[PDB]
């Protein structure tokens, strides 16, 4: 019975991943073609104009969904009444930055924005962050809202690795990529992470059999988009951020699990707590649960024994 | 099998947003698989692969195929929607026929490749600029080849644009208003009507230089031409027309202006208020004021009459 359009914030709104990401949910892609939406468009306070020309675009599109549009460069505004947070808003890694460079850069912005939502968003708010370094920024974000913030409802986002995994997996094997499923990302967005293909089936055969390098190629694969493009990904990264959410909110497909990265509280695989981690997760009435049995024992274990270091040590370098 | 859509100027801005609301259904409708060929200049061919690195990175299950290439047989071939954002690139201090000139050999040659390979019954689109024009080129290149009523210009982003403007003046959501109109060129000659424009059911200063002047607002406020916005009036303008149009909706369209029921000379890609069923479109009479009305219209035929010549048309 609800009439009011679902608030949807999306920070870094000026930048590229915005552009891509603002029409997707304006026409219904993120919450259902009849769904109202009001978008709160948040950046920094000298992108103020380049804010109101993405508003003046997305006014000339005539959404029928669109109820209203915020822009702003106070994260308090922007998160006011809040339902879903996509966090894009993170400055880019500069020439000459280390890993570490990049998180103490970034973080400052995860715990301001953190500290707001907690303030004034929705209770049961969900965010997704995409701005890098991603799972780090989330417990930024999480740690920062001093218990006011529900910790499941906070993520990082892995389905662009994910969803480059499906592809790759469905060129390699020949097939259309609507019939494969279940591949896995685990552990950080970054070098470390492991994809995963040893559960994955096409309809559901097991996708070994229809293959007649991978890890690396995923990997990769960010780096050679800047190669073709001179940029990095946008167009790819807003339809992950839109497959995220969507899956999240509306469910993950009869027999599917999707890659996201969640607070690693009492998970089934031993992986330390504290994190927010990308396991294997199906979704269902607005909440995921990791699939247990997917890793093949201490010998599965010991392949993430790489990726929650670099976790545990970006938690340090945080001040957490 | 999928439907072969095609894409020029697909390594420019207006395709970087386009192609992927055409993956992801919003062109055909949710159950009709697309294959999408990807036409640019040759410079722009590793740029081309980026655009397909990242469609394959969307794991899009209506997306069959995606081709690139630098030549439009290629890109043409079989394609039954052809959407034309490439055009001529303009320059500070181009004289008017030297930009139409520069122009009229790019939608020549795509225009004879179109005919040469495209399937019987392709639907075209010209979003690239000076879009009437340029659509009156390919289709005069086509050698009798391809249907008049198959070659279009698009008008629909300053459609949009009005119905946003009308509906934020009226203080309602834009969804309650319909049946502005835009007439004649896609220049700062359109006229914009909202005369017979609707505001739930009831009937309807600044509003025409407005819209004329968006274009100009939105490079001020970001720098660059608009591209998220006529992408995604290119899917509407698309999506209209081989779906339809809603009962008691007409929608803005540049099209062929032989036999047109209010008097605009034949031969000319003029834009008029439209229904559309099924794939073809029928203009909506009686939305002019009679002759008065109609002189609302002389200075835009005119326009275009001008751009055909220069053209070489
Ligand atoms: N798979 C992933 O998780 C994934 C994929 C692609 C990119 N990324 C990351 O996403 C982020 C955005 O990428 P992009 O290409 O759009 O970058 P971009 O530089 O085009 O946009 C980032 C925007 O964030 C804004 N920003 C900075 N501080 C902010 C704050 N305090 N509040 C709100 N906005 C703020 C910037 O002003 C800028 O407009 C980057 O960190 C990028 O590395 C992640």
């Amino acid at each position: 019975g609800s009439m009011s359009a679902v608030k949807v914030a999306v920070t870094g709104a000026a930048g590229q991943i915005g552009y891509a990401l603002v029409p997707l949910i304006a026409r219904g892609a993120l919450l259902g073609p009849t769904t109202p939406v009001e978008l709160r468009l948040l950046d920094i306070e000298p992108a103020l104009k380049a804010l109101a020309g993405v508003e003046a675009e997305l006014e000339d599109c005539a959404f029928p969904l669109l109820d209203k549009v915020v822009v702003t460069a106070d994260p308090r505004v922007a998160f006011d009444g809040v339902a879903i947070a996509i966090m894009c808003g993170a400055f880019p890694r500069k020439a000459g930055m280390e890993r570490k460079d990049l998180l103490e850069m970034n973080a400052r912005i995860f715990k301001e924005q953190g500290e707001a939502i907690a303030a004034v968003a929705a209770s049961d708010c969900r965010v997704v962050v995409v701005g890098n370094p991603a799972n780090t920024n989330a417990l930024i974000l999480l740690k920062s809202a001093q218990g006011k913030l529900n910790p499941r409802h906070v993520t990082a986002m892995t389905r662009l690795d994910h969803n480059r995994a499906l592809s790759l997996l469905a060129r390699k094997a020949g097939v259309p990529v609507s019939q494969v499923r279940n591949v896995i990302i685990w552990g950080n967005h970054s070098s470390t992470q492991v994809p995963d293909t040893d559960s994955a089936v096409i309809g559901t055969t097991p996708a070994r059999e229809a293959i007649k390098d991978f890890v690396q190629v995923v990997r990769g694969r960010g780096a050679e988009i800047i190669q073709l493009r001179g940029l990095s990904s946008a167009m790819s990264a807003a339809k992950a951020a839109v497959d995220h959410v969507h899956d999240w909110i509306h469910g993950t497909p009869e027999g599917v699990y999707v890659s996201m990265g969640v607070y690693s509280d009492e998970n089934p695989y031993g992986v330390p707590s504290g994190l927010i981690f990308s396991f294997p997760c199906t979704c269902h009435a607005g909440e995921w649960t990791v699939v247990s049995g997917k890793l093949n024992g201490d010998l599965g274990k010991q392949r993430l024994a790489s990726t929650i270091a670099e976790l545990q040590e970006e938690r340090a370098q945080a001040g957490l």
